[PDB]
């Protein structure tokens, strides 16, 4: 049962509340002890500060939920862990029996195709595509636009650029970079 | 008027049952003679044997309906073929007079601009967009993140990557790559 | 208050029609004086002639509103210009803070994150993101699938062709390209 009053922990914080009021919440309260208890979220796009700030929250008797707006389509079969800090924003997609692990971000229109595992404090970004099978390790970066072939998988630590697109499977960590605008 | 329950041929059949399910079929049978007839359809990704079995089931006095997510936007001009088995997923958009024939996957968050002609069971892969007045030939692939500049055709059993920009007209088949990411 | 009729000046016309129906709009007319004030939109996709055009439309007493599909996502705190011939097409979602000028065209599934600028009668295309504090310069072009990376600047007059990322700040004009698909 999620309460009406929400705490924001963190621009991506204003986004968060966007999202929180999207699901029903009346009242968003920033952050950057003895409060009442109500649902908390981590609005930090960086995986290890919001992974750390989960730690700490986690710690003191608050309950960190989901904030997942009306828009994003999650299949019944697919798995979210609940109340688990994710983030999931509007118009992404979760497709069947894929798994998106706590603290992800799924950002704006991303798209997590049929049995992916998307892993603990990753961070898609907006129109970033995985395609089905696709493993992401935890703590993993996929930039604007970027995709993951079919049945590929990312190592933990791992950065994807903008506009990039994997193609091979990586079982060690590392940064995978795109072509940039050349200017003419 | 739909039946039902509807026969799903084929990963791919759990997310076809997803849109059969949003549609409103209430039951969704599994294959892959005497049954009582109700709808089909056929979850194949590949064009080949999708056509084959496209036939097979045609011959056998089988409707093979269009699976269409509630969220696909298509336009009262645009011309999809009925009773096609054309999957349309979650978040497609069709646009004014663009036609699509039988057989056709538009994966989802894929875009058909204006007077676009996507041929017979091509693939349009996730989040790929084919701008205004693009031909499509019969049995091409589109990757995921692939995009088609305005007024340019494709010929028939061609494949564009994942990634890739097609910038100039092929009224020959081939294959048209585009970059991969790159480890540093 | 929005007339029940709009006159719709300029394929680009009839996806225009698409959005003023989805809208409310009751009838479009197409147009390419004593008529009566019927609410005016410019469906041209070039930016120089819209701006013209709007020029001419306005300083005849007209009202020239913005056309904003019903699935566009615009943020409370988001700032979109009034009756400004903005167009706005399905799935676009513009973020917090993030401000829209006159004659914006926002082409479908385009995303616009947290308080980006995008300056007056700039087109961005097709599945385009600018990411967060981005800021476009007027009569820009961001092609199709293309990017612009966080707290960049586009100067005015610029283009970014399709699958394009732009990866550094540009206080000049300039063209700026992407790798286009290769025949194998």
């Amino acid at each position: 049962a999620r309460t009406e009053k929400i705490y924001i922990y963190g621009g991506h914080g204003l986004v968060c509340e966007d999202v929180a009021k999207n699901m029903g919440y009346k009242e968003c309260i920033f952050l950057d002890s003895t409060l009442p208890k109500y649902d908390f979220f981590i609005a930090i796009g960086n995986n290890e500060i919001r992974k750390k700030i989960y730690q700490k929250i986690s710690e003191n008797g608050f309950k960190i939920v989901n904030l997942i707006h009306k828009s994003a389509l999650i299949s019944p079969s697919a798995i979210v862990e609940e109340n688990a800090g994710i983030l999931i924003m509007p118009y992404v997609v979760i497709n069947a029996k894929a798994k998106i692990e706590k603290g992800v971000i799924l950002n704006t229109s991303s798209v997590i195709e049929h049995e992916c595992v998307i892993g603990e404090f990753s961070h898609v970004s907006v129109g970033a595509k995985c395609a089905g099978n696709v493993k992401i390790g935890k703590n993993c970066f996929l930039g604007i636009n970027s995709c993951v072939l079919p049945n590929l998988s990312l190592a933990d630590d791992s950065i994807l650029g903008g506009g990039a697109t994997l193609v091979k499977n990586q079982d060690e960590k590392g940064v995978f970079v795109g072509v940039p605008a050349k200017r003419m």
